[PDB]
């Protein structure tokens, strides 16, 4: 079944990561161009209502400022609209990392952003109004001269300050955070989740079949 994505630039790619999680399942994708929560909640009604048009069997919003800067329950009503507008079957990265963090057990998380502290600070916030716990935070800041070896020290900086977390949430960084996942779960024992693979993995889940990703991508991709 057709997955849809609304996703944040104007060109309306599908994310990278599905074929290299996904290479057989068929994904399409609307994007948004760009507290104008007005003007988000219109376009992601209408991008929905694009999706269905085209053909989706299920939508999913799909970026990081949309999915977790206004809260929980703002995305939890948000996912209510889009279902209303559309009939469809429909979810959220935020969603799908929470169903992720939880899949895997995490309660506790310590959390790894590229970015700036900024981004960390808000997606905690989100977790815990869902009852996770951040520990511990880190950052870089903000370009792809960062290579898969610094996403890896990131997390395991991030981890360190918090060595008693159940598990990681990896944020930002992009291309290369596919190959950081199973070395960072290598080197600390502890599963990590990452914004946009959970994205594909809880799209994939709600439109049924049990299509499986790619080895090699990390624990999520074991949970069913």
């Amino acid at each position: 079944p057709t997955i849809g994505m609304i996703v944040p630039p104007a060109a309306g790619l599908v994310p990278a990561d599905g074929a290299r999680l996904y290479p057989d399942l068929p994904f399409i994708a609307s994007g948004l161009g760009l507290e104008g929560y007005d003007a988000v909640i219109e376009s992601v009604v209408d991008h929905a209502r694009r999706l269905q048009k085209q053909g989706a069997a299920v939508v999913s919003l799909m970026g990081t400022s949309l999915s977790f800067y206004r809260g929980a329950a703002f995305n939890a009503a948000l996912t209510v609209a889009m279902r209303e507008a559309t009939g469809l079957p429909c979810t959220t990265m935020s969603t799908a990392v929470l169903n992720g963090l939880r899949a895997l057990g995490v309660r506790r998380v310590a959390l790894a952003t590229a970015y700036i502290d900024d981004v960390n600070e808000r997606l905690a916030a989100f977790l815990a109004e869902e009852s996770l716990v951040p520990t511990g935070c880190r950052s870089l800041g903000i370009m792809a001269r960062v290579d898969t070896a610094t996403l890896v020290d990131l997390c395991v900086r991030a981890f360190e300050a918090a060595p008693d977390s159940d598990g990681i949430l990896l944020s930002c960084g992009g291309l290369l955070t596919l190959d950081a996942i199973p070395e960072v779960e290598r080197r600390l024992g502890v599963p990590v989740v990452s914004s946009s693979p959970a994205g594909f993995w809880d799209a994939v889940r709600l439109a049924g079949g049990g299509a499986k990703a790619r080895p090699g991508y990390g624990r999520l991709f074991d949970e069913s």
